[PDB]
Protein backbone atom coordinates (compact mmCIF):
# COMPACT_ATOMS: atom_id res chain seq x y z
CA UNK A 1 0.00 0.00 0.00
CA UNK A 2 1.49 3.28 -1.19
CA UNK A 3 -0.42 5.57 1.55
CA UNK A 4 1.27 2.89 4.66
CA UNK A 5 4.78 2.86 2.75
CA UNK A 6 5.12 6.58 2.94
CA UNK A 7 3.40 6.17 6.75
CA UNK A 8 6.21 3.37 7.42
CA UNK A 9 9.08 5.91 5.97
CA UNK A 10 8.47 9.01 7.16
CA UNK A 11 7.45 8.03 10.81
CA UNK A 12 8.46 4.51 11.82
CA UNK A 13 12.47 4.46 13.23
CA UNK A 14 14.73 0.85 13.59
CA UNK A 15 16.99 3.63 14.89
CA UNK A 16 17.09 3.72 18.99
CA UNK A 17 16.69 6.87 20.80
CA UNK A 18 20.17 7.39 21.70
CA UNK A 19 21.27 6.69 18.03
CA UNK A 20 18.66 8.89 16.57
CA UNK A 21 19.81 11.81 15.03
CA UNK A 22 17.58 15.21 13.67
CA UNK A 23 19.81 16.62 11.56
CA UNK A 24 20.55 13.21 9.71
CA UNK A 25 17.33 11.93 9.42
CA UNK A 26 15.25 14.98 8.82
CA UNK A 27 17.70 15.57 5.49
CA UNK A 28 18.01 12.35 4.25
CA UNK A 29 15.72 11.68 0.99
CA UNK A 30 15.90 8.05 2.14
CA UNK A 31 13.42 9.06 5.17
CA UNK A 32 12.00 12.66 3.95
CA UNK A 33 9.06 11.67 0.96
CA UNK A 34 7.38 15.27 1.56
CA UNK A 35 11.07 16.62 1.23
CA UNK A 36 14.33 17.68 3.47
CA UNK A 37 14.67 20.52 6.21
CA UNK A 38 11.13 20.22 6.74
CA UNK A 39 9.74 22.23 10.34
CA UNK A 40 8.92 19.30 12.31
CA UNK A 41 8.09 15.26 11.87
CA UNK A 42 7.94 13.34 15.12
CA UNK A 43 9.31 9.34 14.74
CA UNK A 44 8.12 6.30 16.65
CA UNK A 45 10.70 3.73 17.93
CA UNK A 46 9.08 0.08 16.84
CA UNK A 47 8.77 -2.61 14.58
CA UNK A 48 6.34 -1.88 11.76
CA UNK A 49 3.72 -4.28 12.89
CA UNK A 50 2.85 -2.55 16.38
CA UNK A 51 1.72 1.00 14.85
CA UNK A 52 -0.14 -0.92 12.00
CA UNK A 53 -1.84 -2.43 14.72
CA UNK A 54 -3.52 0.54 15.84
CA UNK A 55 -5.89 0.30 12.75
CA UNK A 56 -7.23 -3.39 13.25
CA UNK A 57 -10.28 -2.44 13.49
CA UNK A 58 -10.90 0.72 11.48
CA UNK A 59 -13.22 0.93 8.79
CA UNK A 60 -12.70 4.07 6.17
CA UNK A 61 -10.85 7.03 6.58
CA UNK A 62 -10.64 7.55 10.51
CA UNK A 63 -8.42 8.99 13.15
CA UNK A 64 -7.41 6.54 16.13
CA UNK A 65 -5.48 6.58 19.13
CA UNK A 66 -3.02 3.77 20.08
CA UNK A 67 -4.06 1.94 22.87
CA UNK A 68 -0.13 1.42 23.82
CA UNK A 69 2.29 3.95 24.27
CA UNK A 70 5.67 4.05 21.91
CA UNK A 71 9.24 6.03 22.34
CA UNK A 72 8.80 9.20 20.29
CA UNK A 73 11.57 11.42 18.88
CA UNK A 74 9.98 14.44 17.85
CA UNK A 75 12.57 16.99 15.57
CA UNK A 76 11.43 20.42 15.47
CA UNK A 77 12.56 24.34 15.48
CA UNK A 78 15.13 24.25 12.60
CA UNK A 79 17.59 26.90 12.17
CA UNK A 80 19.30 26.34 8.74
CA UNK A 81 18.46 23.15 8.67
CA UNK A 82 19.40 21.82 12.12
CA UNK A 83 17.05 20.65 15.09
CA UNK A 84 16.09 20.65 18.68
CA UNK A 85 15.35 16.72 19.39
CA UNK A 86 13.19 15.88 22.38
CA UNK A 87 11.77 12.02 23.42
CA UNK A 88 8.90 11.02 24.93
CA UNK A 89 6.85 7.82 25.62
CA UNK A 90 3.39 8.22 24.54
CA UNK A 91 0.24 6.96 23.00
CA UNK A 92 0.20 8.43 19.42
CA UNK A 93 -3.02 9.46 17.29
CA UNK A 94 -3.14 9.20 13.51
CA UNK A 95 -4.97 8.81 10.74
CA UNK A 96 -6.68 5.08 9.54
CA UNK A 97 -7.25 4.12 6.00
CA UNK A 98 -9.05 0.75 7.02
CA UNK A 99 -6.40 -1.32 8.32
CA UNK A 100 -3.54 0.89 7.33
CA UNK A 101 -1.70 3.91 8.92
CA UNK A 102 -1.70 6.57 6.54
CA UNK A 103 -0.94 10.27 8.60
CA UNK A 104 0.27 11.40 11.81
CA UNK A 105 -2.22 13.41 13.30
CA UNK A 106 -0.17 14.01 16.80
CA UNK A 107 1.72 12.57 19.83
CA UNK A 108 -0.94 11.06 22.51
CA UNK A 109 -4.43 10.67 22.52
CA UNK A 110 -6.42 12.37 19.39
C1 LIG B 1 21.55 18.95 15.71
O1 LIG B 1 21.92 20.33 15.56
C2 LIG B 1 21.60 21.13 16.73
C3 LIG B 1 21.93 22.58 16.40
O2 LIG B 1 23.30 22.73 16.06
C4 LIG B 1 22.36 20.59 17.94
O3 LIG B 1 22.06 21.37 19.11
C5 LIG B 1 23.02 22.29 19.50
O4 LIG B 1 24.16 21.58 20.02
C6 LIG B 1 25.23 22.46 20.43
C7 LIG B 1 26.40 21.59 20.84
O5 LIG B 1 26.87 20.82 19.74
C8 LIG B 1 24.75 23.38 21.56
O6 LIG B 1 25.79 24.28 21.91
C9 LIG B 1 23.52 24.16 21.10
O7 LIG B 1 23.00 24.91 22.19
C10 LIG B 1 22.45 23.21 20.58
N1 LIG B 1 21.34 23.97 20.03
C11 LIG B 1 20.10 23.56 20.25
C12 LIG B 1 18.99 24.28 19.48
O8 LIG B 1 19.82 22.65 21.02
C13 LIG B 1 21.94 19.13 18.18
O9 LIG B 1 22.64 18.60 19.29
C14 LIG B 1 22.26 18.32 16.92
N2 LIG B 1 21.82 16.95 17.09
C15 LIG B 1 22.68 16.01 17.46
C16 LIG B 1 22.13 14.61 17.65
O10 LIG B 1 23.88 16.24 17.66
Amino acid sequence: DREWEKFKTKHITSQSVADFNCNRTMNDPAYTPDGQCKPINTFIHSTTGPVKEICRRATGRVNKSSTQQFTLTTCKNPIRCKYSQSNTTNFICITCRDNYPVHFVKTGKC
